């Protein structure tokens, strides 16, 4: 019940960063696949049902849902060697 949501907007360049470098290999790894990842939209309403710990204030953010609810995020992208360690705290500190 782990998912990953990715908060983007127009004009982000470390969303598009994201996107060229980690989104492709991501469902192709065993954390992507252990967290699939979902964007949306930072200004827009939330999917029903999804309870945040805080507004989103800061794009890319990236944040471990278990369930409807969040575990833990990730706000920024420094780089590849950066998000994949990351991530992997998150996602053991979800289990």
């Amino acid at each position: 019940e782990l998912r990953l949501l990715m908060f983007e907007q127009p004009g982000c360049l470390y969303c598009a960063r994201w996107d060229a470098e980690i989104a492709p290999q991501y469902p192709l790894t065993d954390e992507g696949r252990a967290a699939p990842v979902q964007r949306l939209q930072m200004r827009d309403p939330l999917p029903p049902g999804l309870e945040l710990a805080r507004p989103v204030t800061f794009t890319p953010t990236f944040v471990l849902m278990a369930g409807d609810v969040e575990s833990g995020r990730l706000e920024g992208y420094p780089g590849e060697d950066f998000f994949w360690p990351m991530l992997a705290r998150l996602i053991g500190q979800a289990e």
